[PDB]
Parts: structure tokens; sequence; C-alpha cells
């Protein structure tokens, strides 16, 4: 009950090392080596060979620990995050869909059905990197879908969309612990409704393709939801659940996710290209979506299996 200890708990940092479970290279010896590299108070395994917490000695800047740990692990596929230990477990998740919760870009997959995958995918890549603004890029790409029959959506969904590893476990585990989870996308409601329910999200919010009753018109419902719409949705969710954006973890891979990534108390650039990852305070380049559970301090024993 010491106030001296209690204040120390607030300025207390912890580093977390995280591997992909499919390339689980965080060996016990490596974790000890890393913890010695930062004069750690301790070393706590969240998942054998996959993730460990390394409490940092008080007074060490987070930037120092990050450099030290990345040096010790250089050349190993192990991610590094540093944060305050208090309030690392969040009660809101907000997650992008395309190339984040799913392996594909829904717009590029639909473009294949128009014989224009490569053309559209090149635009998608520049939009994801920040070289073109999202809304005009979305309009340009969707215009090339004009005339596709509505049956093509379920075809794409059923046959070409796959869930990113760790996604259901991430969503279901935070829900087990009382968190509210939302799938937000610059993509399309016809995809996010199905994906959200496969994974287990509480809600979804995305753009909407316009149709004439049988075929796509090649346009999107006005107004188009982009970077600010993701920020506004995080604000809306937090107010509605009686919290603030500091109580949320946000994750995405693209330039238009950086608003919600930067507003959230924990913002994660997941497998992002360098220009996007440079603008997030946390990056996961190797782990899968279970990395976000380890970020929050969950042990594998806490997971919904
Ligand atoms: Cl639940
Ligand atoms: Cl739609
Ligand atoms: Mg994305």
């Amino acid at each position: 009950g010491s106030m001296l200890l209690s204040m120390s708990q607030q300025v207390s940092l912890v580093a977390t090392l995280i591997a992909n479970p499919a390339k689980a290279a965080l060996a016990p010896s490596l974790g000890i080596k890393a913890s010695a590299a930062v004069n750690a108070t301790g070393l706590y395994w969240l998942a054998d060979d996959i993730a460990c917490d390394i409490p940092l000695p008080l007074g060490m800047e987070a930037s120092e620990a990050d450099a030290s740990l990345r040096a010790t692990l250089d050349g190993a596929p192990i991610d590094v995050v540093v944060q305050e230990q208090e309030r690392r477990r969040k009660k809101i998740l907000i997650a992008d869909m395309d190339s984040t919760m799913i392996g594909q870009e829904c717009i590029d997959e639909l473009a294949e059905e128009a014989g224009l995958r490569d053309h559209v995918a090149a635009i998608t890549a520049r939009a994801m990197n920040g070289e073109i603004a999202f809304e005009p890029a979305l309009r340009e790409r969707v215009a090339l879908l004009k005339g596709l029959p509505l049956s093509v959506i379920d075809k794409v969904i059923s046959t070409r969309i796959t869930l990113t590893p760790g996604g259901p476990q991430l969503v279901r585990t935070m829900r087990k612990h009382g968190a509210y989870t939302a799938l937000v996308s610059g993509g399309f409601t016809s995809f996010t409704r199905r994906i959200a329910e496969m994974i287990g999200f509480n809600e979804e919010r995305a753009n909407r393709l316009i149709d004439d009753g049988t075929r796509l018109t090649g346009t999107v419902a006005e107004p188009i939801l982009g970077r600010e719409a993701k920020v506004e949705k995080l604000v809306e969710i937090a107010e509605r659940v009686g919290l603030t954006p500091e109580d949320a973890i946000a994750v995405g891979d693209g330039a238009n996710d950086l608003g919600m990534i930067q507003l959230a108390g924990t913002g994660v650039a997941l497998h992002a290209k360098p220009a996007v990852a440079a603008q997030a305070k946390m990056r996961i380049d190797h782990g899968d979506l279970t990395a976000l559970l380890y970020i929050q301090g969950y042990r594998k024993a806490d997971f919904v299996q």
C-alpha cells in the first residue's frame, strides 16, 4: 500500500518480445539474453517459445530498451514493444479488415472478376503506402467494377478470403475478458458483415457498394469512409461504452489506419510497409494477431482455445 511503490507502478515500463507461433524462435536462452541486455528485474513467459515480458528497471527510457533489445535479437524474427505496465490490457479493439484480419484486399479480389486484378492492385498498394489519398483511390478502383453481377461477392468471399492467423483467438479472448471489439474497414459491408461474424466481432462498419438491383454500379455510397471515419468510429465506440480512446487497442496495416492507430492508447502497425510502420509507435512485423494478446499481457493459459 506504499504510495512510493504505487507511483513507481505507473512509470513502470515492460518490454514484450513476440514471435510468430509458426516460426517460434523466442527460445528460453534468447529471452534470458535479452533480459540481461536491459538489466531486467525479471522475465515472465506468456507463451513458451513465442512471447515473454521483461520488466524494465525504473529510470530506463523506453527508447533505450527498444534499441538494446533489437540489437540483442538482430536477425531473429522477434518483435519488440515497450509500454507502461498499467493499463496495457485494453477494453476496446478496433481493427482494419483488408490485409489485417483477412489475408487479402477485397477490392483487388473483386477486380480479378473484372480481369483487372493487377491494375487495381497497383492502385491499392499506393493507397496503402500513403502515395495517394484513400477516397479518390477507392472511387477509381470501384469504378472498374461497374457491371459485375452481385453474385460475385459471395463467390469471392467463399472461395478466396482467408482469416489471418490468430484473429479469432484475439477477438474471442478479449471478449472473454469483457472487451468490446469492432471491425472497421475502408472496404465493403458485404465483406465485413460475413468476416465479422466468422471471427466473432461485436460490430463492423465499412463502405457500401451501390448496385442497380442486379449489377454493381461502380460507385460507393456517399459519403466515403476513410481515415477520419476510423478515428470517428473509435471516438464513438469509446463514448458509447463509457471509456476513452486510451482504453482501446487499434491495429491496421495502411496509411488510412494511422489516425485510429495514433489516437488509440495502443496503436499497432501490423506487417506494414516501412512508410506506414514509421508512423506508428508500435509495430508487429513477425507475429500474427496473437501478438496483440501478448502486447496486452495475456498468457496463453488465458486464451480461448
Ligand atoms: Cl462474449
Ligand atoms: Cl457492400
Ligand atoms: Mg488494410
